């Protein structure tokens, strides 16, 4: 007994891609002064005002593979208890995100939808909310008794769910259509496999709904355990490139999973506080014990990113502990490449760990070596446990006018100016920055090779100027290359970098090895490492 089933409810998607109005079809809202007031962010780090003006029920643009729509899956699949966490959540964010999985859900495949207040002190959270769930046989809520934060919250959560399966989304969501079975099939076929949806964006500000950059990608992190995404490597993409594909780390609140398999896991560090973390301890379990992590690019949700975080956090709380709490008990020696990055995680207390640690050795998993050389096997390419040194680091003299490369610290976009050479001799008071650093990445940012900042040399046209935007290490508009003829050759430009005698900023122009205005001069470097990635 193994029939198929094409679960698309086309006539939905008839009606809903003939809806009118205002944020339908997923389309930017029309902006108007009474929206674009700092007062519609303050209660959820995201527009609120938009977000009032837009549907419950609105529509949201196919952006699948193109393969998404003509796949099938198994006619019989296990129920899903649906579990969504909320504290202080929007009114209208949140309902819209029930109504979604209301109306794009097979209500036969979905067990339950528990909503999770975790102690929410607005109003509308209380008797409205509980009046018009009411309404809604499925919808069922359950509150804590005090702050719990999002871990347990969720744990809280899986611990009264029924279904087959537990998925988790965060509370102001819209599933796409026809999510749910490519997540409830793949598990069906292997019940240790935690499923992760394609996360799409959903603006705080216009509530556009898009992919994220660089759409499918691979999740991963930096040393200082931020949540990183990186490409497929070539060699593990698939065929089909509408079909699942293994991932590191998961995102962390759009999942589904076996509820068995996760309680055999143990759920979630109870131990973890209000928020992060947990996305990092649930990862490295499924894989370093017996379970597996897939992306299904079949199945998309949007999610909306905020702009700042609006609730409150106890006193007494730190990402910190969190962190160094799963740094100790999955990690093993590399959580020394942590502490390296962030020494106060040395002597900070990470609680009682003990208990955790014993669920790692009854479980019988593999090391974290294993985890980084087998399944991470990518992640030190962008970011390396140890940074390799770099070309070259001080201040950028132009042999021409003779001045240094500076920067009135506008990490924003300001242009890349020239002034005076200061030397650190000079008054801190002009706002000078004439520290720069060609990082093994073969990009230059500011500041000393030990503490650069975020920001590369970003420059467009092979004539416009050099701005400071925020790096990534895709060799592109922030691929730079120092000659021996002294120059800082651009070839995604194919021209080089020229500064102008008239005393203005530093912009773009063709190559001329023979010239000054365009010859610049770094205080140390290392032609070990420019003798590298010069030639082709
Ligand atoms: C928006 O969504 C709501 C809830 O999903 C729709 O109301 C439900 O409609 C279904 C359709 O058969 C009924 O089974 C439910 O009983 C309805 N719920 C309630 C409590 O009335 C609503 O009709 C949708 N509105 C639009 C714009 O289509
Ligand atoms: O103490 C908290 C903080 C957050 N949340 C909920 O947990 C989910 C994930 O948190 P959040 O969206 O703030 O994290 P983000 O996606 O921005 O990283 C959301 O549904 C929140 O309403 C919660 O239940 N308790
Ligand atoms: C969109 C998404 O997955 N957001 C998650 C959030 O829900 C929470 O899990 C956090 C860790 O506390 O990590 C974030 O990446
Ligand atoms: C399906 O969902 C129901 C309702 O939560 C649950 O009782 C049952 O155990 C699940 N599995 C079956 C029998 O399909
Ligand atoms: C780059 O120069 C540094 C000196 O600062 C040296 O330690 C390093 O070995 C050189 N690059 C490599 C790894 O060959
Ligand atoms: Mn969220």
């Amino acid at each position: 007994g193994q029939k198929l089933k094409d679960w698309h409810d086309k006539e939905a998607i008839r009606r809903d891609a003939q809806r009118v109005g205002n944020g339908e079809q997923g389309r930017p809202y029309p902006m108007t002064d009474a929206e674009r007031v700092d007062q519609a962010y303050r209660e959820n780090g995201f527009n609120i005002y938009v977000s009032d003006k837009i549907s419950l029920n609105r529509s949201l643009p196919d952006i699948r593979h193109p393969n998404c729509n003509s796949k099938r899956y198994l006619e019989t699949l296990p129920n899903t208890s649906i579990i969504i966490p909320f504290h202080n959540e929007g009114w209208s964010s949140l309902l819209r995100t029930v109504h979604s999985v209301l109306n794009r859900s097979p209500p036969e495949l979905v067990a339950e939808i528990v909503l999770v207040d975790d102690f929410s002190d607005r109003e509308h959270l209380k008797k409205p909310l509980e009046d018009y769930m009411a309404l809604f046989p499925s919808v069922r809520i359950l509150r804590t008794k005090k702050r719990e934060g999002l871990i347990r919250t969720r744990m809280l959560g899986a611990s009264v769910a029924t279904g087959d399966v537990i998925t988790f989304l965060d509370s102001h969501c819209e599933a796409n259509v026809n999510w749910l079975p490519p997540l409830l099939d793949r598990i069906a076929r292997n019940r240790k496999t935690i499923v992760c949806p394609m996360i799409d964006v959903i603006d705080h500000d216009d509530f556009r709904y898009e992919t994220q950059a660089g759409d499918a990608m691979r999740g991963a992190f930096d040393w200082e355990m931020y949540y990183k995404r990186i490409p497929i490597p070539p060699e593990l993409q698939k065929a089909d490139p509408s079909d699942p594909f293994e991932s590191p780390v998961m995102a962390g609140g759009l999942f589904a999973v076996d509820r068995k398999w996760f309680w055999e896991l143990g759920g979630y560090d109870p131990g973890l506080e209000i928020w992060g973390g947990e996305q990092y301890e649930i990862s490295f379990k499924v894989w370093m014990c017996g379970g597996r992590m897939e992306d299904i690019p079949c199945s998309r949700v949007g999610h909306i990113y905020r702009k700042y975080v609006p609730y409150k956090v106890p006193a007494g709380v730190s990402l910190a502990r969190n962190l160094k709490r799963v740094a100790e008990v999955w990690m093993d020696e590399y959580a020394e490449y942590i502490y390296q990055r962030r020494p106060e995680y040395r002597h900070l207390s990470a609680g009682d760990v003990a208990v955790q640690k014993k669920l790692r050795s009854s479980l019988n998993c593999k090391s974290f070596k294993w985890f980084m050389t087998k399944i991470a096997w990518d992640l030190p390419k962008f970011y390396p446990p140890v940074e390799p040194p770099a070309a070259a680091w001080g201040e950028i003299r132009n042999v021409g006018t003779g001045l240094c490369a500076d920067t009135k610290h506008g990490a924003l976009g300001s242009p890349l100016r020239l002034e005076g050479c200061v030397r650190g001799r000079g008054e801190a008071a002009w706002n000078n920055m004439q520290v720069f650093t060609f990082t093994w990445r073969e990009d230059i940012r500011p500041g000393d090779p030990q503490h650069t900042k975020k920001f590369c040399f970003d420059a467009i046209s092979h004539t416009s100027p050099v701005t400071l935007y925020d790096c990534h290490s895709m060799k592109g508009n922030q691929l730079w290359k120092y000659r021996k003829d002294k120059t800082l050759y651009h070839p995604v430009s194919g021209s080089c970098m020229d500064c102008s005698e008239s005393d203005h900023r530093i912009f773009m122009n063709t190559c001329n090895p023979s010239s000054l205005t365009q010859q610049w001069l770094f205080e140390h470097t290392n032609s070990t490492v420019l003798e590298k990635f010069n030639r082709n």
